[PDB]
């Protein structure tokens, strides 16, 4: 009873198109797709704002994710800067996860951003949704 | 006591231009500049295979880095795929690391590949170098 175990540590990467309206998410790695558990189809060309919806279910955002952080993410994006900050997530299955991200935008060959990569650290929360 | 801790979990990664001749280094997260010990602008612009040389300035990849695995990595990046490997790097105080070694590529708004994604693992590694 000793298995199944990951060979790199467990980092969960999301790459977006920064040319084409609203961030689509192009990539997502093995690890994203195990602790949201949602499959690349399901998220491919979707923008992550997803993840803030208790579910694949839920039609709006959930009341308890900070807006005034989701407002920073949309600033740090339109100046095309990092974003660094914590908050709400939801796994497929409801679970909650606070979510350290860290939004780093890329450049192509004509000095401007044609990607962003978004690295997330999800922690396990205790928060009481209701 | 304990401080100086780190927020997120540590995952080492770069960005390269698939665009520009030989893969240039376009970002490093602060991780491989942690782990590895050389700094951002100390690779900027420079390929990463710096890191198969042991220190900052050995000019020839270390015998004991497998060439077999370094010529897979070539025929990956050439074909347009991922590569996955292990491969002996150096940190530039020289001591060895095993990088468990990720490289994904990345679509611009074309079809071209314009960046490659590389996350580094690396292990400590008692292999007897002389
Ligand atoms: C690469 C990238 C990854 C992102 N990852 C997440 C994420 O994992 N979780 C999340 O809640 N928002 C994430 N976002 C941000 C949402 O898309 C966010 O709500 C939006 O960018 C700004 O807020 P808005 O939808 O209200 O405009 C990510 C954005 C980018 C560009
Ligand atoms: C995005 C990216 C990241 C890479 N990271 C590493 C690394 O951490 N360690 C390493 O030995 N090689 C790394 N490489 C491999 C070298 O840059 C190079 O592609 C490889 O050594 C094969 O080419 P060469 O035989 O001309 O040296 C990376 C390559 C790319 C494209």
């Amino acid at each position: 009873p000793v298995g199944n175990l990951l060979h790199t540590a467990p980092c969960s990467f999301v790459v977006t198109d920064a040319v084409e309206p609203d961030q689509p998410i192009i990539y997502v790695n093995t690890v994203f797709e195990m602790v949201t558990g949602y499959r690349a189809e399901e998220v491919l060309g979707r923008n992550c704002r997803f993840l803030q919806c208790r579910g694949p279910f839920a039609k709006r955002r959930h009341p308890l994710v900070d807006s005034m952080v989701v407002s920073e993410i949309r600033k740090c994006i339109d100046e095309g800067i990092e974003f660094q900050g914590e908050l709400l997530n939801f796994r497929k299955d409801g679970s909650p996860l606070m979510n350290r991200l860290r939004l780093t935008p890329i450049y192509g060959d004509d000095d401007t951003i044609t990607h962003i990569i978004g690295i997330q650290f999800f922690i396990e929360t205790d928060i009481d949704l209701g």
